[PDB]
């Protein structure tokens, strides 16, 4: 049992809710919140900009030190950093950005990072400003993630379409 509330069950391990991931994280304080990161951990917009703002820029400060030490992530890769006031940990995962021409096959590799964590609160990878089709992202999530994932979908119209088209 966990405290995630109001989710629709899609499969044995995938759950979905129309919710603002920042507010969800503040309420639940999950062990892991996933960020829709880029390879430079520059949290400018989308989910990343929102999560970072909620940490009062502490996420960005930590991230800049991470990059200075380790260099950029890979597309499809991840790193675990602090969850600050949102979660115990933040799993920064880089899905491909279609607006950069990045190969959508890397979306599966990106979701594989979730399997290193028994429970996650997450957005749909590569959706939003990353340019991929969110229906496709949900399909890859369902077909790749085996651990328990609680998906927060920002946009209500999209949430309803994701549910109503789910196979």
């Amino acid at each position: 049992v966990n405290s995630f509330s109001g989710y629709l069950k899609l499969t044995d391990n995938v759950y979905i809710k129309n919710a603002d991931i920042v507010e969800e994280a503040k309420k639940v304080k999950p062990t892991v919140v996933v960020n829709a990161a880029n390879v430079y951990l520059k949290h400018g917009g989308g989910v990343a900009g929102a999560l970072n703002k909620a940490t009062n820029n502490a996420m960005q400060v930590e991230s800049d030190d991470y990059i200075a030490t380790n260099g950029p992530l890979k597309v499809g890769g991840s790193c675990v950093l602090s969850g600050h006031n949102l979660a115990k940990h933040c799993l920064h995962v880089v899905g491909p950005n279609v607006n950069k021409g990045e190969d959508i096959q890397l979306l599966k590799s990106a979701y594989e990072n979730f399997n290193q964590h028994e429970v996650l609160l997450a957005p749909l990878l590569s959706a939003g400003i990353f340019g991929a089709d969110p229906i496709h992202s949900l399909r890859v999530c369902v077909d790749t993630v085996r651990t328990n994932v609680y998906l927060a979908v920002f946009d209500k119209n999209l949430y309803d379409k994701l549910v109503s088209s789910f196979l």
